[PDB]
């Protein structure tokens, strides 16, 4: 059975306005701003962004690849999708 999302998981992560998104738990380093309540740190495969997002917005990348990992024209997508493919857990600073 499922746990709550933790620091490592892969997902893609959905924004308004934009596809179904490759992207990871962020940790919080020491020191760095953290989320508001019930919301998660989300890094952006591909374009190196962080948003904050709540678990509705989260989509486990196992179960959801089949549907939301294919090229997508938009600006570091496809760049996304190698990361999380090839390298997800790697520092992108």
């Amino acid at each position: 059975m499922p746990h709550a999302f933790k620091p490592g998981d892969l997902v893609f992560a959905k924004m308004k306005g934009y596809p179904h998104w490759p992207a990871r738990i962020d940790d919080i380093a020491d020191g760095a701003v953290k989320p508001p309540p019930n919301k998660y740190p989300i890094f952006f495969f591909g374009t190196h962004e962080t948003a904050f997002l709540g678990p509705k917005d989260l989509f486990p990348y196992d179960k959801s690849k089949d549907k939301y990992g294919k090229p997508n024209k938009r600006k570091g997508f496809n760049e996304g999708l190698w990361e999380i493919q090839n390298n997800p857990h790697a520092s992108y600073s």
